[PDB]
């Protein structure tokens, strides 16, 4: 097993899991998104230690086994400062690459822009530079959504009855359409959902789900700031993913240099509906810049 730990960082106690790999030929830091899950759906990713790849695995403030700070750092550049003093703590001058999932890409985004010194390559899945574009993104898909499901969700979504029976059904559907495709949900997928029920910032941050951005991130955009980051950038998305591949493009043109893979039939969690693929196309472009 890996090793748990629940260090203060920042002024709060934050939970993180460090699988070391038998042979250390990198870091691997990794950003769960949400805002508000937790770091378990990105567990998959562990299988790289097999390839020399230590994998760092966080609960970020307020979120699934950490401890939430005060409501006025519930903010992406709090998050930011987070993950730098966890990375020094735990692995000090070292340079490291960062995966970054959904709101996580972003995160990793930011953080990138102020701290790429500190990173061999960044990686980003399924992640974003503008909330407005991504939710652009989204209501087209609950567009291209069967009328059933499309039908419930923009009548009861437009008055805010989150808790009909029907719009909840079509939430699944939706989720089981972007999130996670032709696969029975695994444990790690369902911990952090529940996770993201049980806190507060999902609720505040992000808003009633995914395809409902009311939280305080609504507005977040640097989309004209990441043309700054020049270190190696991988950028992946799901053909269906509730993070669109037009998002992903985006990002894409703005980093120079940077790769962008569009897996097919897949949507946001990739690393579970093609796990070796997904962890293949990583570890290939960590081991290409070590």
């Amino acid at each position: 097993e890996c090793i748990e730990n629940y260090a203060k960082v920042n002024g709060i106690y934050i939970y993180y899991k460090l699988c070391k790999a038998p042979e250390e030929k990198a870091k691997l830091m990794t950003m769960h998104g949400g805002p508000g899950m937790s770091h378990d759906y990105l567990l998959s990713l562990r299988d790289m230690t097999k390839e020399g790849i230590t994998v760092l695995f966080y609960d970020q403030f307020g979120c699934g086994r950490s401890e939430e700070p005060d409501q006025s750092k519930f903010t992406i550049d709090y998050g930011v400062e987070e993950a730098e003093a966890l990375r020094s703590k735990l692995f000090g001058n070292e340079k490291v690459f960062l995966m970054g999932s959904s709101y996580g890409g972003a995160l990793a985004l930011a953080y990138a822009v102020k701290y790429q010194d500190h990173l061999k390559g960044l990686i980003v899945s399924g992640g974003l530079s503008s909330v407005p574009l991504t939710v652009k993104e989204m209501n087209r898909l609950i567009d291209e959504l069967p009328a059933k499901y499309r039908d419930a969700i923009k009548k009861y979504g437009s008055s805010g009855s989150y808790e009909n029976p029907e719009y909840q059904e079509a939430v699944n559907y939706f989720y089981h359409q972007h999130l996670l495709r032709s696969e029975d949900w695994p444990p790690e997928v369902l911990k952090s959902l529940e996770y993201a029920e049980r806190r507060n910032v999902y609720r505040i941050m992000n808003g009633p789900n995914e395809f409902t951005i009311t939280g305080t991130i609504k507005d977040w955009d640097i989309t004209d700031k990441i043309s700054a980051i020049k270190i190696p950038t991988l950028i992946t998305v799901g053909e269906y993913d509730e993070v669109t591949p037009n998002v992903a493009r985006v990002i894409h043109e703005k980093i120079a240099g940077s790769e962008l893979h569009v897996f097919r039939d897949c949507s946001h969690l990739t690393m579970w509906e093609d796990r070796e693929g997904y962890n293949k196309l990583l570890s290939d472009f960590i081991l290409k810049h070590l």
